[PDB]
């Protein structure tokens, strides 16, 4: 509240660890449906049924232009990646397994990194 403060922990490395999460992420062999934004023009259903669309290339953009104000705004990013990917892909498809296993991918680093 005010003039009572938790222990202040320390951000200041919280962007580049970020970015190396993220470097891993991209160069994952499963990272292929990820890589950058669905072809809205072309792929049926998904500009009216995912509301809002989100691939590594946008959260790249988005890190390194500041757009991120702290660690769990870039993480509910990426989930989104996921969740859409659940939301318009069978379990049992080549995309559908690449969404769970990159989900995967990320939650042990995110956890190992910060927790």
């Amino acid at each position: 509240s005010m003039s009572v403060k938790k222990p202040k922990r320390d951000d200041s490395k919280d962007l580049a660890l970020c970015s190396m999460i993220l470097t891993e992420m991209e160069t994952h062999e499963d990272a292929w449906p990820f890589l950058l934004p669905v072809n809205l023009k072309l792929v049926p259903g998904y500009k009216k049924v995912i509301k809002k669309p989100m691939d590594f290339s946008t959260i790249r953009e988005k890190l390194s232009s500041g757009q991120y104000p702290n660690l769990e705004t870039f993480a509910l990013d990426v989930r989104l990646v996921f969740d859409n990917c659940e939301t318009f892909n069978e379990d049992d498809s080549d995309i559908g397994r690449a969404g769970h296993n990159m989900r995967k991918y990320f939650e042990k680093k995110w956890t190992d990194t910060f927790k």
